[PDB]
């Protein structure tokens, strides 16, 4: 799925194939969605199978998909 692709680039946003906490935050803040630290260390860590504390596109697309 390309959408999918395109959708981790916007989110991952310096590009280094890894989605933080803070860019999780910023982006949702964007977005209009205002979420604390703990919120958004909470979503990553439901997604963050290898526990390296990020996202990367594996572990992204298993979250949009499951
Ligand atoms: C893809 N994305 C994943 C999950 N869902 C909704 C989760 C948060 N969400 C929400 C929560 C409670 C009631 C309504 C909505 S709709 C909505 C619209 C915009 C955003 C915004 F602006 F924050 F993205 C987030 C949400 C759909 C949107
Ligand atoms: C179940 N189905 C797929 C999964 N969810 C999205 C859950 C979290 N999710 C989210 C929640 C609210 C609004 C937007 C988004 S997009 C998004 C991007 C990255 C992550 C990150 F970086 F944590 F993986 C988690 C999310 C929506 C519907
Ligand atoms: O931002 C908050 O406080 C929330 O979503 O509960
Ligand atoms: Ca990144
Ligand atoms: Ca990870
Ligand atoms: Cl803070």
């Amino acid at each position: 799925e390309e959408e999918i692709r395109e959708a981790f680039r916007v989110f991952d946003k310096d590009g280094n194939g890894y989605i933080s906490a803070a860019e999780l935050r910023h982006v949702m803040t964007n977005l209009g969605e205002k979420l604390t630290d703990e919120e958004v260390d909470e979503m990553i860590r439901e997604a963050d199978i290898d526990g390296d504390g990020q996202v990367n596109y594996e572990e992204f697309v298993q979250m949009m998909t499951a």
